[PDB]
């Protein structure tokens, strides 16, 4: 038979394990001739899977690349301008890697070039409210400083939106054992913690859903007008690069000034955590010098599209997209997650040779330059948003496969938290002390909701990879599945040279079990998706999660219950649309379990209002200044894309709202926000109506 | 049998007429209790005609009426501040209506409150053309002067715009006979001319189709949070009132200054039409003063939105729609329309008590407060935006019925001119001297296509209208018919209080035939769209037209060769989405007319294509300032929102290009429009593709 079993059973550990280790011999970093070959090689192989179709995309874009022949590094200087200290050109490479050219030294994409001279602030993760208690509480100001944050908590761009507001004339970013350094546990290669010369590479940029710079709304194609840089989207304005442990005490070691406020500002290094300014009155005429000579690049990136025909619903399209290029090997991120991809593509390709066809299409894609801000997947979408908003059923993302080995961790619309649930009771665990139990059980053992007994945990979609264009622009559902660690007890190695196929062989899954795992989710999803008669969407469940960020958004609010009198603030309106909501989706779901199932137009029409339902809740006017974010429930969170933030409107309306020196402004944009939601959910209700 | 003839045969002359003597008894001004009556009737009447649900939809709008007790006029004023001058408190009312109560007398609608005094300044028709000779040319400056404009050429909002932007401190507008007396014919009782006493009503508003000016993006509704007046859209900041040519004669002859510049300037008034400023020098010290008290109130209207479901694809949109509100009577404007819509709803009622349904479903619309600028059809459609673009297959406009009694006039997207051809082939000549001729052949005689021979003449939609929301901003492929004047030889009474029944039973439509044939063009095109298996809209149509747009913006482009060669300006692009759009059409048309007629998906799948064609023409980030205008084919004129425009945002950026300040900046920004409209025109060929 060719059922979901057949193509279950057809994805094998070995293949996983065989596809990582061909893909990670070399680094493959974005706009690389490397890279450029991967894709080709992807292709062929594709279309000897028996894809019908695979073709390259491509764009051409701006990135950022070191200069080779002038190198990035940063200085203390004493008051003759001697460089007495100066961090490493280059991670240590590991153990047979040490002969392999082209790896990218750690830099911080997108940084501009600069030598800014001056002492040093600390600033700890560089959040919101780190910054909040540096100047109103401890009367810091960072005007004109060179601020130094470690890495952790939030996105590395908004720790730089964040230092630059505050008048930072530049950024060192650094990895704090506490916070990439397992407790009892050896640094790689001995084990799977990152040692004191080890980096963590990233872009800064804050392009809240842009895509490429220099063309926000339309693809970066052979034609395209670009912006000049001085108008592009979401550049640093001054110099960043990161450090690892080793150069991180250098530069801490001598600060004086304020002490840490808490302990919450002290990492693991033995060092007092000073925040400064400046150092202690020994070496007080020292200063930091930063050196960046990074230059902004326009170059060409190519996504790889497979096609896979429906038999029923060709013009349906369900889409499973991961990236392809990394910073150096992308042991973890993201060949983990490409080879399952390749595996999944495998598996159906072998159905599809036996005469079976999917009934809707599925579409695959490896992307290019995620890595740069998620520009492969963007300008794709970009260039077919068309099709993608009248066609689009579902967006199941594919990068890292694995962050951990303890759990399954899923974050998703709420209109696949059923088919997660029903998928995973239906698959094998593959963890130790669960043999013979379904991945249901062991997940919600491991990972308990925290609202609902007897159910495991199903997070929001944050921001930061490539599902953002396809949920948050867009308004196709959209899905992510991985294995992650226990949060009780990101990775240490994360975006580090040390990511290698040996990382994953010896250290996180050495039989590939955990890799076939999230490949039988991620393609379970795909195939349920593509193959089931209904859309296997439950709108009920979108009901449930509406009620939970009402009263969320209104218990925010209602700490300030003087200004909700004075300024006539009520949520009543959008209680009522969530209200009814919940009504219609109830006699929607009576609808399409009752209706008449030998009807296809009843049932193109019904699957037609479940696929537009995410759709509904996109408004085309987008978010206060972030016009490419337009879910009026879901957005990436202001202060760390990562994050997902319910209401974002409403949320940030009321951030900090106390000190907004105009409060009936103020709060008159609260009411706005709350009138575009609940117009926004009563409108996404309708859809479920009877449509005549 | 139940086919068009059926419905076509079942709609009568004698019933619009009925229903025209019905509904022009009494004033049905937006927002008064007689046109909320109104609704109630229609909205009982259509139920009676036997549609399936009939609803009020409401919402609580900015409107603009006079002060009853404060009443608005303009004075010539001696030195000494003596008022020896007034213009009338409003127009003679017609033989018979002298009694009627509730008549609003002439004003224009938004208008600030005021009482400038100043010079007068002449402006002709207040184009953008007009005020370019006046300050390039003449050297005249309108800065702080009351400004007189003759009414016609142009939207009255964009001659508010024009003089405001020219600095002018007021508008007076008025009626040249020039412009709305016909040579031969008597004034109104004893002809169809507008008497010296007449006076054309009408909004001033620029809202680029943002429909109620406190809430742009989101319906009305009772919970809106609504933009304080400062805030709001479209407001003008200047007094401005109308009057007739009596008056204007009074305001106009003592004027002095400059000659008018040539003849094209002067009407038909025995004045001079000196340019000005101010008057001649024995009245040298006279200065004109307006007197506005009219205010804005927030209002309540009522849409009735009528439905007969579909029997097939209940789930796919045809609409007809028109207003119900008038200035006074609407003998008409609009009530030969909603008269014409009536005996539709009758007509189609009839066959459904018979048994039968449409394929599709057809929602019929009586939309409030269009006359202050298209709010009701507007704020509907902002309230039901996702239905409308998810399920939305056409809009048919109905508003006056004919402006003249000589030939048909269409304007409509190009996907609707083979429909509109060969219904008009089906359907008879109403016309003296064709008699057992078609339509189509009367039609092509008196009105040929300038390109085409033995095909009749088909516009654009511009604006001004209740289609502008469903075209314009949602890309819902629209159209219009009505009967018309011979160009060659509006319509003189339009807007004012002798725009009665009697106008159209005596002068212009005494046997109804015209009112008929529109019925049966408008329902005629409603019935195929609604029942036509495969939609009746052809995409090599389209091709035609973006050829022939391609080619006229080149030819503004070329005027600038040196420009073009500097900054490389180059329409390549352009032209080989065209070219694309072209090939992909034809082929798409081949396997419209081949694929398999039993297969309902891929017909369901191919209507799909043609139902979202119109749709992708659709920017989601609008047009530069006019985020509502999103259509990049077709927006209203940036200089008259009656007109339309091809390729709107490069016509925008090269219009008066050679007056910029900055080349590089204006021609980057011509490059950019050509890009984005090329990307467009390829994204929407596309959609025409194989799907997979
Ligand atoms: C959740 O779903 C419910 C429906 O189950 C919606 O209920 C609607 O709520 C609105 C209030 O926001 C009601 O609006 C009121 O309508 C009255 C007229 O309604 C009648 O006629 C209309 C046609 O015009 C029909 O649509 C309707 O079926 C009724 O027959 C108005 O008279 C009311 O205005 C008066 O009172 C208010 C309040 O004091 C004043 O501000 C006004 O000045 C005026 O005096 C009012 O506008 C509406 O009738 C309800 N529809 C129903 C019950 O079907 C909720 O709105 C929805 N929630 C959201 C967020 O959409
Ligand atoms: C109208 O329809 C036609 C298709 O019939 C489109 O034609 C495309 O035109 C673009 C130019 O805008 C061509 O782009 C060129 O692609 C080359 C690679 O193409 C091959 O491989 C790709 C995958 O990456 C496949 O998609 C494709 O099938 C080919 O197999 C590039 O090498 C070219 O770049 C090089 O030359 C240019 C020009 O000098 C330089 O600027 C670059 O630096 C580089 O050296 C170029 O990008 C594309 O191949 C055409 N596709 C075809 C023929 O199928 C038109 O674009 C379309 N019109 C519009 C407005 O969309
Ligand atoms: C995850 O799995 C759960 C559990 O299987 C699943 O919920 C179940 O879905 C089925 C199918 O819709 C439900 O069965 C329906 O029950 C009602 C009431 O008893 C019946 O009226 C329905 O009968 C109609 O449809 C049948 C075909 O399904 C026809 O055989 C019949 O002639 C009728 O037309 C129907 O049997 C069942 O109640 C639920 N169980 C629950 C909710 O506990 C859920 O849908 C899955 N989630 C997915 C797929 O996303
Ligand atoms: C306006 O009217 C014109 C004139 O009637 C109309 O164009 C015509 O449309 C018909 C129907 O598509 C065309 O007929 C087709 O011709 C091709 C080539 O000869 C045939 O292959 C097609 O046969 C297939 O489809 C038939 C059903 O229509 C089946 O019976 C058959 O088995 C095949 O599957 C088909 O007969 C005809 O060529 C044109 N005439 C022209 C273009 O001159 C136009 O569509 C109308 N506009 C509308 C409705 O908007
Ligand atoms: C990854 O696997 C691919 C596919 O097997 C290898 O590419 C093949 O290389 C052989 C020998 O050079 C060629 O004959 C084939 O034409 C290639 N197939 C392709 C590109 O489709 C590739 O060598 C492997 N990479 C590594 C690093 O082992
Ligand atoms: C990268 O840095 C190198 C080395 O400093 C730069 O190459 C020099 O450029 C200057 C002019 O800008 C020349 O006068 C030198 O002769 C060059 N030196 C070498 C070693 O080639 C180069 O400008 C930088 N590359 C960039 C910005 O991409
Ligand atoms: C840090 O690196 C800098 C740059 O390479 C070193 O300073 C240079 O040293 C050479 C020879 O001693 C001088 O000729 C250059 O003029 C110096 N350049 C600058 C910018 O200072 C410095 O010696 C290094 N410091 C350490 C501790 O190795
Ligand atoms: C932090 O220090 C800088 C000075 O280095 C302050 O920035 C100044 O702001 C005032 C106006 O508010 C200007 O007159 C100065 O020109 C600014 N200085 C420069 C050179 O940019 C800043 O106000 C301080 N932050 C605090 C304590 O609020
Ligand atoms: C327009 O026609 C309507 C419908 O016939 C008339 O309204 C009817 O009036 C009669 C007598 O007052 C009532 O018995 C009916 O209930 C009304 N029908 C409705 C409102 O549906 C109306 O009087 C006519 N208007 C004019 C000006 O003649
Ligand atoms: C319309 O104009 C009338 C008449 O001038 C205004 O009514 C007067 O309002 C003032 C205060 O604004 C009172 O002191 C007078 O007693 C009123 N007179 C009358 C005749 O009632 C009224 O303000 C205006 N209405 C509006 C603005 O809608
Ligand atoms: C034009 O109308 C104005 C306002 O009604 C008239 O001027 C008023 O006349 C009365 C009595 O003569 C005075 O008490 C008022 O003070 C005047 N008001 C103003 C604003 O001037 C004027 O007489 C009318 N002119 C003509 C030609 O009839
Ligand atoms: C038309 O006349 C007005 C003066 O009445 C001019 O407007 C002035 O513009 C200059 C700056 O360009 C300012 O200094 C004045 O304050 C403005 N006047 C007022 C009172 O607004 C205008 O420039 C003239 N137009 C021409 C001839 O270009
Ligand atoms: O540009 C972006 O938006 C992010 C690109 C890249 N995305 S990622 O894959 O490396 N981010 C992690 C987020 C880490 C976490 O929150 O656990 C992920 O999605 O796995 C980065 O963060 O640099
Ligand atoms: O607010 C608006 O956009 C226009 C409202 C109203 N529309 S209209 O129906 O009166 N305009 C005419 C345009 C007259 C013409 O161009 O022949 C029409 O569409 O018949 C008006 O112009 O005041
Ligand atoms: C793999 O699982 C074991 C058992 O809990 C754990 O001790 C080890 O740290 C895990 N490896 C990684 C890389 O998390
Ligand atoms: C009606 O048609 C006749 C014949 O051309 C014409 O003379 C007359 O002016 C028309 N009436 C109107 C109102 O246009
Ligand atoms: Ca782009
Ligand atoms: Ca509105
Ligand atoms: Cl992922
Ligand atoms: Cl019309
Ligand atoms: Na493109
Ligand atoms: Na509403
Ligand atoms: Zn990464
Ligand atoms: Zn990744
Ligand atoms: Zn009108
Ligand atoms: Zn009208």
């Amino acid at each position: 038979k060719h059922n979901m079993k057949a193509f279950l059973d057809e994805l094998k550990a070995e293949n996983i394990k065989k596809f990582l280790y061909n893909f990670t011999q070399i680094p493959h970093l974005a706009g690389t001739e490397q890279n450029f070959q991967l894709a080709k090689q992807i292709q062929s192989q594709w279309k000897e899977f028996g894809l019908d179709s695979v073709e390259l995309a491509h764009y051409d874009v701006l990135l950022s690349y070191p200069n080779k022949t002038h190198p990035n590094y940063i200085s203390i200087i004493n008051e003759d301008g001697n460089e007495i200290f100066n961090t490493s050109l280059f991670e240590p490479p590991p153990p047979g890697y040490e002969n392999v050219s082209d790896i990218v030294p750690p830099f911080s994409a997108f940084s501009p070039q600069g030598m800014p001279e001056g002492d040093l602030v600390y600033v700890n993760y560089a959040r919101t409210e780190d910054f909040f208690k540096l100047e109103r509480d401890m009367k810091i100001n960072c005007s004109g400083k060179i601020v130094i944050a470690r890495y952790g908590k939030v996105f590395r761009g908004n720790k730089v939106k964040n230092a630059q507001l505050a008048g930072a004339k530049g950024v060192i970013l650094y990895s704090d054992p506490a916070d990439y350094f397992a407790p009892g546990v050896k640094s790689y290669p001995d084990g799977w913690n990152l040692p004191g010369g080890g980096v963590q590479r990233g872009n800064i940029l804050n392009l809240n859903g842009a895509g490429d710079p220099l063309t926000p709304g339309y693809p970066a194609n052979e034609y395209a007008y670009r912006r000049g840089i001085a108008e592009a989207v979401g550049l640093p304005s001054i110099p960043v690069h990161p450090i690892g442990y080793y150069d991180a005490q250098k530069l801490l070691e001598k600060m004086g000034g304020s002490a840490p406020p808490d302990s919450s500002w002290r990492g693991s290094l033995k060092v007092p955590y000073n925040v400064g300014p400046g150092f202690t009155g020994n070496f007080s005429t020292q200063k930091v010098k930063m050196h960046i000579h990074s230059t902004n690049e326009v170059t060409r990136i190519y996504n790889v599209i497979g096609t896979l025909r429906g038999a029923v619903e060709p013009d349906r399209y369900v889409i499973l997209g991961g990236h392809r290029d990394s910073w150096v090997f992308g042991g973890i991120d993201p060949q983990s997650g490409a080879a399952v991809v390749h595996e999944i593509v495998r598996s159906f390709g072998t159905l599809k040779k036996e005469g079976w066809r999917p009934r809707r299409t599925i579409l695959f894609a490896s992307w290019d330059a995620m890595e740069f801000g998620l520009l492969g997947s963007t300008e794709w979408a970009e260039e077919n948003s068309r099709l993608l908003q009248e066609r689009g059923v579902a967006y199941i993302n594919a990068d890292s496969s694995i962050e951990g080995n303890y759990t399954l961790r899923v974050d998703c619309t709420p209109l696949m938290y059923s088919l997660v649930h029903n998928l995973t009771k239906e698959l094998k665990s593959p963890d130790e002390g669960f043999e013979g139990k379904s991945l249901y059980e062991s997940w919600t053992k491991k990972s308990p909701s925290p609202e609902f007994s007897g159910m495991p945990r199903i997070s929001k979609l944050g921001s930061g990879n490539d599902f953002e264009v396809f949920f948050q622009r867009l308004g196709i559902a959209s899905g992510r599945a991985r294995y992650t660690k226990n949060w009780e007890t990101g990775y240490p190695l994360y975006h580090s040279v040390y990511e290698t196929y040996e990382l994953v062989e010896k250290f996180y899954d050495p039989m590939f079990k955990y890799h076939l795992t999230v490949a039988q989710v991620r393609g379970g999803m795909v195939f349920e998706l593509a193959n089931s008669i209904v859309l296997p969407f439950d709108c009920r469940d979108y009901a449930v999660v509406l009620r939970k960020y009402a009263d969320k958004i209104y218990s925010i609010s209602m700490k300030h219950p003087q200004e909700m009198k004075t300024y006539s603030v009520s949520f009543d309106s959008l209680f009522s649309a969530v209200k009814n909501f919940t009504e219609i989706a109830s006699k929607f779901s009576e609808r399409l379990q009752d209706f008449d199932k030998s009807n296809p137009i009843v049932l193109r029409m019904m699957n037609d209002q479940l696929m537009f339902l995410e759709r509904a809740f996109i408004d085309p006017l987008g978010l206060p200044d972030r016009p490419f974010y337009r879910h009026v429930i879901y957005a990436p969170s202001s202060h760390n894309k990562y994050a997902g933030e319910s209401f974002p409107g409403i949320y940030d309306a009321l951030f900090d709202i106390e000190s907004k020196v105009d409060p009936s402004k103020a709060w008159g944009e609260v009411k706005r926000q709350i009138y575009v939601a609940a117009f926004t959910v009563q409108a996404a209700a309708e859809t479920l109506s009877e449509v005549a």
